[PDB]
Order: C-alpha cells, then sequence, then structure tokens
RNA sequence: UAGCAUAAGAACUAUAUUCUUUGAAAUUAUAAAAGGAGCAGGUUAACAAGCAUGUGUUUCAUCGUCUCGUUGUAAAGCAGAUUU
C-alpha cells in the first residue's frame, strides 16, 4: 500500500517506539516456559507461521524483560516470568509510515478464466517441470507481462494454465522481452521462488546462454561487453542512455559474447552469457558494442537488422521478421540423478532454424560454456 | 556594629583557636586557500519519518509495455569491481 516512506534502522526504531499501538501480553505462570513461537500461534490463530516468523526475526514483535531494553528473540527461545510480549496491531501497520513484511497484509484479488486451447498451449509451452520450478518455452510474440493495453495475452495470464495440482499458481521469476523468445522459469512455490529470486540479480558467473543471429560480424570472436545504461522516462516510450563510463544514476550490463560462427563480415552466429540484467542488454550490446544488430531488431538496427544479404532466404520488405534472439540453457541449482545441474534448453524458434538450416548450420547443439 | 590598652618568679611542655582585610580582563593568538602519487577503509557501499515544485507520489528489484500493469519485498533489497 502507499504512504511507506524508505526507513533507515534508526528511523524504524524510532517509529516502533513512538507508536503507540502496541500489545503486551503477559507472561504468566501458565505461559513461562512456552515457546516465542508457540506461545505466538496460539495467541494469533488468523496469522500464518510465515508471518510469525518474519516478524520474530525483523524484530517487529519482540519481548520485554523488564530490562530497560527491549530483546529481540528467535522463534525457539523460551519465554521467562512476568515478562511483556510486544506485538504490532493492524493500527500499527496502517496508520503510519512504517511497511509490514509482505505477508500479514490481507490482500486479495479475483481470478480470470482460461480457454481449453490456451491450457493446451500452455501445456505445449512447458518443457521442464519438477516439484519446485518449471521452465517453460515462452514463444516470440507473446508478452510477459499485461500490456499497455488490458485487452491483451500475457504468460501472466496465462499462468494458473500450468498449476499443476497445486492450490496456488506458480510465479515467474523472470521476465523477458516482447519480442525475445526461449526459456522462462516459474516458482511452484513461494519459497521456491524466494530462494530462486538469487539467480536473477547480478552475478558474476554465467548460468544462461543467448543465441542471437546478428548482421554483420564483431572484429574479435570472443570478448566482454560492458555499458551503463541511463535509462529515462520519455514523451511515450523511455529513453536509454548508454556511456562507457559509469555515473552516480546509471546501471550497469556486463556480457560475454562468442561468436560461435560467422558466415562472413555480412552475417554472424553469437552467444550472450549476460552478467547483468537491464532492460534490452543484449539487443543494445549487440547493435552498438559489437555493431551488429540482430537479424530481426527494428527498435535499434532499423532498417539494418533486414540485409539484402539474406534476401533468398528471408524477404528484406517483410519488416515482421521475429527477432533473431533466443535465451537457451537456463542451468538451475537442482540437480539431477547423475549429481549435475538441471540445464534445460528450449528448441530454437522456426525463424532462427530456417536460418541456420540455410546456412548449413547444425541447430541442435549443446553449448559447452553453460555446465 | 558593642566588646580587645595595661599586668613579671618557677625554670625545655599538653587538639586548640576560620579576624589584619582581590567581587565584571566588554571574544578573533593560533599564517590563509584551492584540487598525479602515498597510506587506510570498504567492496555484504553510502543515503532513506523520502521525493518533486503547500502539492503530487510507496521503497528496492525481478531484462514487461506504449502512460498502463504482473510479481516479490519492506530487507534475505538497491552503486562500482569480482581479476591472479
Amino acid at each position: 500500500h502507499a504512504r511507506y516512506r524508505p526507513l533507515s534502522l534508526r528511523a524504524r526504531q524510532t517509529l516502533s517506539e513512538k507508536s503507540d499501538d502496541l500489545q503486551y501480553h503477559v507472561v504468566t505462570q501458565e505461559w513461562f516456559g512456552e515457546r516465542v513461537d508457540s506461545f505466538l500461534t496460539c495467541h494469533y490463530p488468523q496469522w500464518d507461521y510465515e508471518t510469525i516468523k518474519r516478524l520474530v526475526q525483523q524484530g517487529h514483535i519482540y519481548r520485554y524483560r523488564k530490562n530497560g531494553k527491549k530483546k529481540f528473540t528467535r522463534l525457539t527461545d523460551r519465554l521467562e516470568f512476568d515478562e511483556l510480549l510486544v506485538v504490532p496491531t493492524r493500527a500499527f501497520w496502517e496508520k503510519q509510515l512504517a511497511p509490514p513484511s509482505g505477508v500479514l497484509e490481507e490482500t486479495d484479488g479475483p481470478k480470470f478464466k482460461l480457454s481449453a486451447t490456451a491450457r493446451e498451449m500452455a501445456h505445449n509451452m512447458v518443457l521442464f517441470k519438477n516439484e519446485h520450478v518449471i521452465v517453460i518455452n515462452k514463444p516470440h510474440g507473446l508478452p510477459m507481462m499485461p500490456t499497455d493495453d488490458p485487452q491483451e495475452m500475457s504468460i501472466a495470464a496465462m499462468l494458473p494454465a500450468w498449476k499443476f495440482t497445486n492450490v496456488a499458481k506458480p510465479v515467474v521469476c523472470h521476465n523477458l522481452d516482447r519480442e525475445t523468445s526461449g526459456c522462462v522459469v516459474l516458482a511452484r512455490t513461494r519459497n521456491a521462488h524466494r530462494m530462486l529470486g538469487r539467480m536473477f540479480v547480478k552475478r558474476v558467473v554465467p548460468n544462461s546462454v543467448y543465441w542471437s543471429f546478428c548482421v554483420g560480424k564483431p572484429t574479435v570472436n570472443y570478448g566482454r561487453v560492458r555499458m551503463h545504461f541511463d535509462i529515462t522516462r520519455g514523451n511515450k516510450g523511455d529513453i536509454i542512455v548508454a556511456r562507457p563510463s559509469p555515473t552516480k544514476t546509471s546501471k550497469v550490463a556486463i556480457a560475454e559474447f562468442v561468436v560461435n560462427a560467422s558466415a562472413l563480415e555480412f552475417g554472424s552466429f553469437i552467444s550472450f552469457y549476460p552478467l547483468t540484467t537491464r532492460r534490452h542488454q543484449e539487443r543494445i550490446m549487440a547493435a552498438h558494442a559489437l555493431r551488429c544488430p540482430v537479424l530481426g531488431d527494428a527498435k535499434y538496427g532499423g532498417d539494418a537488422a533486414f540485409p539484402s544479404s539474406l534476401s533468398l532466404f528471408w524477404d528484406p520488405e517483410n519488416k515482421g521478421l521475429p527477432l533473431h534472439l533466443h535465451h537457451r540453457k537456463i542451468q538451475l541449482p537442482y540437480k539431477n540423478t547423475a549429481g549435475e545441474f538441471i540445464c534445460v534448453t528450449a528448441p530454437l524458434p522456426t525463424q532462427m532454424e530456417k536460418t541456420f538450416k540455410k546456412l548449413g548450420w547444425p541447430c541442435e547443439v549443446d553449448d559447452p560454456l553453460i555446465p
């Protein structure tokens, strides 16, 4: 909810101590030795153990031992005689600036019906599935989140389709562009989502690859690309200023590009291994840092991503050419029976398969750079 | 402020007494100042009851979209580097 401001540690402590919306449960003879978690579970049936643990471990719920200081306790610590246990209230969470933990609130929303054809499409889309995670081959044209036009299809909309024998639908762990296809990961459970979210933040060891067909050939076969973006809002779209040097408000974008095989100076096949997440880092780096736009990228390589070189295969005047960028070989923490991590791949889309076949290069090949 | 001068034989001498006289130093000492290399820290940054010019607005992030909007989070979150 709104009216929640970012608070430093001192500000949070000051607000917590000043607020009068606190309930003090006395520890009597009957609840002396009872554990904190059991006491809270008994006294707050409406709350969930997740909320209990979050509050206790983040300090929103504490105890006062008459010691002149508020002790912050673990869930496994025993209580004591004639001591207070301070717990906030709905008033504490709402009528002030301190935001609550993202569980205790009772927010809810409606549902949405899906057609049998859509469910079958989702089932065919699914690639890998276990008790924790799903990896699906998101197509080219479909978007991930709802578009500026509410009446449009989306992966978020289709999410309930692959709610296999689970009460709650999975949650997307990361998002792809509306023009890029390939693997996308869904966490089945909330704990799985929290654990797997640490993969998609900025990292130094690549775990996924992007196969791209780029017009032109970079001067070097393998290398690293680093660009600092200063995304800002514009009239309708957003401006993306890219610079080589850092800046206070800029965000870095790092990738490792390997030219798997280049036909000639006209076209090339590149693999991008990103160490960072930014709006359109792969496309921007291919277009500017490498000076080799993707074969279907009109947003950056306008009139240059559609070359007359491949007039025999693709019509240069057909601006609807799908982007020749494909997410592939996402590596997951979960291992297999052989002891090695699970690397889920996605088959190349129709256009990239056609281009590879026409150039004579094989399509189904294992990328050793992502073990 | 009233009281305090003066006094001649017993010979090293006894914890007892607050008296001989200061009531306002009207700062600025310390020379002055600017932006490759050296040392140190941090790299799990710094800031955050915010921001913008009384008003409008959640924070940070998941590679959305052309304003709209899904999800997580309220830190287990956010700069830059992660090489031998």
